[PDB]
């Protein structure tokens, strides 16, 4: 018996909703919300391809090596219901953010906003410490971030585990963070270390092109009777020498422990604080920002010293087609530029002088390559970033690191880099 | 030469489609439809945000231990073509479900629904067994499933394999699910682990408020010529003592082997067989419910003897709000509780009693923790659950556990735990 | 103090849009793009659903194994931005595609199309060689592409790398395109492996039911310096014998060495060079293809001698129900089968004859399963392809492969399978 049925008349070409009015938008994604603001969705993304070479210290060889990879491949969903209630899951497909035990997550959080100004925000994010963190990664102006911050990675990092952060803008003239998280390490008993978080800045001025932007960070662990990584490995400005994501310089690779060590056993150190300092200026196109911090990772056990690390980065950038970076007071952040010529787009040159230094009393012999004393790193990051147009940012850096107590296996006290990258954002 | 081109004017403002009237909807994700019902998309997912605290049994140690990590971080994808087929693509961010080599599946199935109310089910998704377990994890009441499941969890998981089920109501009374799964083990031809459900309920009343719910189930599997893990390793509720997904309770978690082994090697048992029985009865806010099950692993070689395992649990629910859990026929299970009040949500108290007991004739000496005869657990799970909205369930429970002839390393027979749920919906 | 508020009205059933005006469409995913083509965005993805049995050669001991696994389970995001600027990324949550690493990406790609004809594409995405290869994964004729591929199946592969390719139609008659890509190896300085791809076709006839398709394909990398696998390991059609995604064959399945070693030293190969040739014709529900293809891996070290190998095959497939395979100029490459009986959908029988040799000369002594000697295999598929509606299709298919100089520890030189497949497409 073959199958049969009467013709059906459907009523075509439009679009409603049962519920309150929607209005949908796409710029490459997608938005979708109800005009009274009680429910959205977006779903977005952002794609950071990038090939670099680089040699000198930033091998074992001092040899050229390259990377090829995705420094970032988020899937960004993020939405409101009940006008008060957020949630935003960025996972990443690179595979740089999180980890296989515990899920490729840039963030996995919920905020309730209905004490706005103030937010109350829960879930795996990254602790707020630092100008140029608190930045999206998709408009950071280098395209790594400084190496003041991998001296102490843990101030501004989920580390796998869950927070609380209460925040809010402050007389229209400053933004306040504080926050609680647990972070993926046990003590003896099983029991996460746990971590505290402060961020104040003073911004009289925060709007694009007009920026006047003082603060102070605080970031304090307890790792009592917790076995752990003390180690500070900078990569310099250079993502390639060892990353996931892609191709990267593998085995010949050079990043370098400058102090700590991979296994501190359970009652080592007790505790972990840096202190850190912000500074922006901006007019027009013309923007200057600078941060200092400051690591004292504090023995517990005798046969173990405090461990030390200070260090600071400067950077100048302007916008040569004459745009602002983006400048908001709740995050106290710098944001994009968004390009007024459409043909040509934006065009950003920029500089970063980068200084870090060492203080591991506990070496207390040389290596092959590492020298007593205080290890000690500069680095330049000078390069162009085109906006070609809101989606679209296509970067070139050159990268030149000279270093101090430490070399590679050739010998190298220096080395230089170039990192190319096409990234887009929907 | 400038790029130039001459002016273009858009229309703008309106949202129509080529096809059939789509409606559209937002609740925090997205849902898309045509309205003759032959098309429909929906983006959803669930964040389950736990941290908890627990001692005594729980850890080796006795002392506490914490964990803070997401229960579950589902993306959630399921959509309508040609009316009849269905598809729902469920995958885990928080890696707490299927597996890296397999893919972090919650649910990877088609259904066929043109013969409704007979629905045909393929890929991979847990069989049906139990009510606790037909209940979508969105909304089963206590934090974590019951204990008795935890002596034979393939009864109802789909251990990354493919399987075949049709289920159907009937009469208006009844729910019936058969099926039959490959389980992803092989035996030594490279040949997987075929099992076979079936699940069968009478529920004359099936009405949020308004519940008398009977049931039985069955489960068996062929394990001939197979190595398989026969360990029963209960958590207790207490998910925190070893789970992915975020921090745990590292190597002073306690999740105990009540019985079975690791290695159970090829022609050690022959198959394995559980039968399970529900009961549920609801009234307006108050329900209770209740299910018994009973497994027997088949010795095959002599040198082998048979285990067995039995397990219960009682649940009393009550909505100090008013509100009834939602109850469906289709896949005869609760469902959520749905707010009326609007300022204070919706708040609801339970407790759980579990008792589990494992008869392994194969313990044939003591260890340092575990005592020849049968081991016991029974524990009592006491908590709130505030449905603050549709999306948002926040919960805190207190879970206690004693056991029988196994204790931790302190010598511990009971323990104790807290955990807390912020639970968000899209 | 009780919460409270004036009540709001809510302007309801509208969907509108801030910008250019939208379409959006639903088959059981979504596409959402402003009717001025400037912006879009679509969510879609795949499901491929296998089970198997096979034995012989398939399997270690001859014996039957089974294989319950999705082939492939797509996540794809694609969309528009400022008219010219495309982005594609589809995960495979199967994990049967990139990898832990480096993200289980089958595509993670930008394109500009400004130049249109000629479009641009940047990121990860497979080279382009083969017509069967270029055909996408949803609507290759047989459940797996051919044996020859398996050659040296980096001529098509991304291998977790970073590319550039060029392409263009020419003439209203032909398809070129070529490219280079970065893979993920490393020479001794952490430089990457790099290779070069070309595709032409000449096709005079280029559309459903009316192709005359002829082409020429050349890949290339240098290998200098660089530790690889260099086998060759044919699954002969039979995927289940060793896959990702579920359960397999485990270890009783045999995907065989042909040739090559699992660590060829650095310095052993100096390059790798294959050429192609494509053939297809099509008459209406009629049509014929097939591919020849020749290696030579050239030695570096005098320790070590070229490996060559060379594999053809031929295909011819009948839409029973009369509809015509899609064919695209633009990529040369086939495409889908439109069924145009909604009741019974579209029904089409395939044949594909593969066959293979692999000529390596650093086999210098039998192994227990392997002889001195070229290696060969030849491979019938035979099956029906099931168009139930442009969402779904289900296949079934018989695979026999037959051997020379190479058995399982059976000693069979002859094996059979059977594959089912279930695939929805949104
Ligand atoms: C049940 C009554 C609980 C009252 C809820 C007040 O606090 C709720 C907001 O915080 C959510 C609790 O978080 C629990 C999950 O763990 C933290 C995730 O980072
Ligand atoms: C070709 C003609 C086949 C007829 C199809 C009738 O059964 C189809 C429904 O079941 C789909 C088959 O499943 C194959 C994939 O493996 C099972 C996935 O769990
Ligand atoms: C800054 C000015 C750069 C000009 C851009 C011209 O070429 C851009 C198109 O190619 C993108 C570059 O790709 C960089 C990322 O690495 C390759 C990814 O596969």
């Amino acid at each position: 018996r073959l199958q049969h049925h009467h013709h059906h008349h459907h009523l075509e070409g439009t679009v409603t909703t049962d519920g309150a009015d929607i209005v949908i938008k796409t710029k490459g994604g997608l938005e979708v919300a109800t005009t009274d603001k009680e429910f959205s969705f977006k779903l977005g993304g952002r794609l950071q391809a990038d090939y670099s070479r680089f040699d000198g210290f930033y091998t074992k060889n001092g040899n050229t090596a390259d990377a090829a990879y995705f420094r970032r491949a988020f899937i960004e969903l993020g939405g409101t219901a009940y006008k008060d209630w957020k949630y935003q899951i960025n996972f990443d497909l690179s595979h740089n953010t999180g980890s296989s035990d515990n899920g490729y997550f840039d963030e996995a959080s919920v905020t309730y906003t209905g004490f706005n100004p103030v937010n109350l925000k829960f879930g795996r994010f990254d602790p707020d410490f630092g100008l140029e963190k608190a930045t999206s990664s998709k408009w950071v102006t280098a395209p790594e971030r400084n190496a003041a911050y991998e001296l102490a990675d843990w101030i501004n990092t989920h580390q796998d585990g869950m927070g609380a952060q209460v925040n809010s803008t402050l007389a229209d003239m400053a933004y306040l963070s504080a926050g609680v998280s647990a972070k993926d390490a046990d003590d003896s008993d099983g029991d996460s270390v746990k971590q505290f978080n402060f961020r104040g800045v003073f911004a009289p001025m925060h709007e694009a092109g007009n920026v006047l932007h003082v603060g102070v960070n605080y970031a304090y662990r307890d790792l009592d009777d917790t076995a752990f990584d003390s180690r500070i490995r900078p990569r310099l400005g250079m993502r390639g020498i060892a990353t996931s994501g892609g191709n990267d310089a593998g085995d010949n690779g050079n990043r370098a422990t400058f102090g700590g060590v991979s296994n501190s056993p359970a009652g080592s150190y007790k505790d972990d604080s840096v202190w850190g300092l912000e500074g922006a200026w901006a007019m027009g196109p013309f923007s200057a920002q600078a941060e200092y911090l400051a690591r004292k990772l504090k023995a517990d056990d005798n046969a173990y010293k405090d461990i030390k690390a200070k260090g600071y980065y400067a950077q100048l950038a302007y916008t040569l087609t004459g745009e602002s970076r983006q400048y908001k007071l709740e995050g106290a952040k710098f944001d994009s530029v968004k390009p007024e010529n459409k043909e040509i787009g934006a065009w950003e040159v920029f500089y970063r002088y980068d200084n870090i230094k060492v203080e591991d009393d506990n070496v207390v012999a040389d290596t092959a390559t590492r020298e007593v004393g205080d290890t000690k790193a500069k680095a330049h990051n000078l390069g162009v970033n085109w906006y070609v147009n809101d989606a679209v940012k296509i970067s070139a850096a050159y990268v030149k690191a000279k270093t101090d107590k430490i070399t590679n296996n050739n010998g190298d006290d220096d080395g230089d880099g170039f990192v190319t990258r096409l990234q887009y954002v929907f």
